[PDB]
């Protein structure tokens, strides 16, 4: 497990392009006609489709569970498995309030036939959070990039193990 310090300073990696991560882009890099040239810091962990939302959650689980676990599937199959001990599958009432460095799940309205996903970077109020997530924009080229969300088709959080 990772201390919340290490998460965080993490997400500021990605969002930097900075990462420690075998699967961030070092040089603009394009095998897909139907996506955008990945920029520098874009994560592409599959090797299909340049850089997806799922991509960044697949780096990031690896890394939190030093390389055990490698996500399978689209976004919204995340919740359909188990990253394993100390990781929750949360669903999102309107109470709920995430996390730092937990993972969003969308699978509702528009975002029903793959899913979104993005890691909590603000866990926010009941209204909105800040996202950390890559191809909000569909062209699947930028790095990892912050967004605020208002939790329209949101549908669950997975709450990942902290270290003390
Ligand atoms: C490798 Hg954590
Ligand atoms: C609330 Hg699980
Ligand atoms: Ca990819
Ligand atoms: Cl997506
Ligand atoms: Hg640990
Ligand atoms: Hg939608």
């Amino acid at each position: 497990a990772k201390t919340q310090a290490e998460i965080n300073k993490r997400l500021d990696a990605y969002a930097k392009g900075t990462v420690d991560s075998p699967y961030r882009v070092k040089k603009a890099t394009s095998y897909d006609p139907s996506f955008g040239v990945m920029e520098a810091g874009a994560i592409d962990a599959d090797g299909y489709y340049h850089a997806q939302c799922q991509d960044l959650i697949t780096d990031y689980v690896l890394w939190l569970t030093d390389n055990k676990v490698r996500t399978w599937g689209n976004a919204k199959d995340q919740i359909k498995q188990s990253y394993g001990t100390g990781f929750k599958i949360h669903e999102n009432k309107p109470s709920t309030v995430p996390k730092k460095g937990w993972i969003a799940v969308f699978t509702s309205g528009s975002y029903e036939q793959w899913g979104h996903i993005g890691i909590v970077y603000d866990g926010g109020n009941t209204s909105t959070f800040t996202i950390l997530e890559q191809n909000w924009n569909g062209y699947a080229n930028k790095k990892p990039t912050k967004r605020v969300d208002n939790y329209y088709g949101l549908t669950h959080f997975i709450e990942i193990p902290v270290k003390a």
